[PDB]
């Protein structure tokens, strides 16, 4: 050996590069492969192990970003920009980057983020992402992994060895693999790995817990804005079927046989799949993505709720939590009355348009449901309650609700459990203030942002960040996020009598009980017996 910048890996040796971080400085090995570039006949296929290399692997600069769709909404407004690929498409995107704290530690705390995007896209070197603040902050070993979204990663059809499904599920697998088999060489210790994602991110984590293939892989983990039975987050072997031979005669293929429409996608450049992507939606809707993971009966064994009941998942130590206001964001995107530069204050006709589009696979009863649920009959004309009552909906029905019941059926089997409500709307938000605590805006409080000066956060945003940090850290290194023989406050362990949670925020600690169950009682047991019903 030589240098603190070079390991010597399984796969061969990598040199990083030396980051600068608040007036200090720690290692930074950036776009490291951990599988075979998924390009040409691979393409839909499970991913393959990274042959080893010879040499030294230039891990200094950030990789390529999986094909993905472009948001341009807002072009120059920073605030949709801030999720867009920042480095270069390309099929052959599978990298992982780690950050490593200076002096290289021994064997510390390892933490694996998954970044969100519906499934149809995301990148792992997106600015929020940059784990140089929490690696040096906390002193753990961040890394970021990568996997194939769209329909790269998520097209299925069930049967096929070429394109099965869930391929970019088990990209995240091995870079899970790889980090269990090499983040020795970098100071980390395998036996405490926490892997934490946000969104589908979230979901995917909750994905790892459930498939057995995965479980062995990591210690602990958390989930933001997130959960494995999200509305959004899978779809049957039927409808990914249905999809995809959708996809394909989109894109005037032959539909024969899988061999032929497989073929046919596979000869299609990049950019031609992404442009025609949204037209295979079953239904006219908000928050619900084309490929997603699927329920094949190998990655998921049986149905998620099956599972969950049953007990049939990792057994070990969670962190979960939900922001104030979800749903806002898919609003904006698809339903009518809602603009970036406006108050939108919705109208009663708009309200009734944004909850067909909210619940999809809803029937009339369903839609009148919804409604009586979330009107108040003594203003019902009120513009403000009816955009805030809608942003409610989204919010509840694909993120807080079925995020709520995961937490109730794991804990019963569970080994520890820890709820937040992130209710803080950051100060320099550059998104209009009706869309208030947005979903994924607690992201760059965990990655240590408001840290950064040049950022203009407040005092007591960093305050917020720093706090948020070592709970996440001291939990991936223990199990609890709370300091041992500590004289703050203390967050209390969720139980299944009990249901405990915090609100994270500014302000000092506050607990409470029961996180939404007025409306997760509608969503999780009313609504879906409703619609069973008829
Ligand atoms: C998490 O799992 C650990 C280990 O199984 C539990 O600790 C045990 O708890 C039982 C019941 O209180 C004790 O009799 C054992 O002595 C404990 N074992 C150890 C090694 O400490 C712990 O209770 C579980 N925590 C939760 C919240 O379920
Ligand atoms: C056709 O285009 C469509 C475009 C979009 C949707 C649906 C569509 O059709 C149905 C959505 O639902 C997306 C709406 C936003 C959701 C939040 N993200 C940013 C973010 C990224 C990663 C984590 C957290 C936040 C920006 C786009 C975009
Ligand atoms: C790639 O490696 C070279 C040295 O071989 C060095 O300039 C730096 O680490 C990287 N250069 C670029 C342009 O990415
Ligand atoms: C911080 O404030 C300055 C002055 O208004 C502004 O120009 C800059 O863009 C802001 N920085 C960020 C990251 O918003
Ligand atoms: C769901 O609906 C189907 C069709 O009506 C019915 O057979 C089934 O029993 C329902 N499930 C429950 C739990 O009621």
């Amino acid at each position: 050996d030589h240098s603190e910048l070079l390991v010597n890996t399984k796969s061969g040796k990598v040199m990083g590069t030396r980051v600068p971080v608040l007036s200090s400085h720690i290692s930074a090995f950036l776009g490291i492969p951990f599988a075979e570039p998924p390009v040409g006949n691979m393409r839909f296929r499970r991913p393959e192990p990274k042959k080893p290399w010879s040499g030294v692997w230039n891990a200094s600069t950030y990789p390529n970003n999986c094909q993905q769709y472009v948001d341009e909404q807002f072009p120059g407004f920073s605030g949709s920009e801030m999720w867009n690929p920042n480095r270069e498409m390309s099929e052959d995107c599978l990298y992982l980057n780690i950050w490593v704290p200076s002096p290289r530690p021994k064997s510390t705390t390892v933490m694996v983020w998954i970044y969100g995007g519906g499934f149809y896209s995301g990148s792992s070197t997106l600015d929020v992402y940059n784990g140089k603040y929490l690696a040096y902050t906390e002193e753990v070993v961040l890394v970021s992994l990568s996997y194939r979204v769209g329909a790269f990663g998520f097209l299925a059809l069930h049967g096929s060895q070429e394109a099965p499904g869930n391929v970019g599920l088990l990209d995240q697998r091995m870079a899970l693999q790889w980090v269990h088999d090499n983040i020795q060489f970098f100071g980390g210790d395998p036996k405490t790995v926490t892997i934490f994602g946000e969104s589908a991110g979230g979901a995917s984590v909750g994905m790892h817990i459930l498939s057995p293939g995965s479980r062995d892989l990591f210690r602990r983990a958390i989930l933001q804005s997130g959960s494995p039975n999200c509305p959004w987050a899978s779809v049957s072997v039927a409808e990914g079927r249905r999809r995809a031979v959708e996809l394909g005669r989109n894109l005037n293929c032959n539909l024969n046989s899988d061999e032929e429409l497989i073929h046919c996608l596979r000869e299609k450049k990049p950019q031609e799949l992404i442009d025609v992507e949204w037209n295979v939606l079953p239904f006219d809707s908000i928050f619900r993505f084309s490929f997603v993971p699927v329920i094949d009966g190998e990655f998921f064994p049986t149905s998620l709720e099956s599972m969950l009941n049953s007990g049939n998942f990792k057994k070990t130590q969670i962190l979960l939590g939900v922001n104030k206001d979800e749903g806002s964001f898919f609003l904006l995107y698809g339903a009518p009355g809602f603009s970036k530069d406006s108050e939108s204050k919705i109208s009663r006709e708009d309200f009734m348009s944004g909850v067909k589009l909210s619940v999809p696979h809803a029937n009339d009863l369903g839609l009148d449901a919804v409604t009586l649920q979330y009107t108040d009959w003594m203003d019902d004309n009120n513009g403000i309650k009816n955009r805030d009552g809608l942003d409610d909906i989204v919010g509840d029905h694909n993120v807080i609700c079925p995020l709520m019941h995961f937490v109730n059926k794991y804990t019963k089997f569970g080994n520890g459990t820890y709820l937040y409500f992130f209710n803080h709307r950051a100060s320099n938000l550059v998104w209009p203030e009706w869309m208030g605590v947005i979903h994924g805006y607690e992201i760059e409080f965990v990655f240590g942002l408001p840290l950064v000066k040049e950022l203009n956060y407040t005092a007591e945003e960093e305050a917020l960040s720093r706090r948020i940090m070592h709970y996440w850290a001291t939990f991936a290194k223990t199990g609890n996020p709370n300091e041992p023989h500590s004289q703050e406050s203390k967050w209390p362990l969720f139980t299944t009598k009990e249901q405990k949670f915090i609100d994270l925020n500014t302000e000092p600690m506050k607990v409470h009980q029961r996180l939404r169950v007025q409306m997760c009682v509608f969503w999780n047991q009313f609504l879906p017996k409703l619609l069973n019903a008829t």
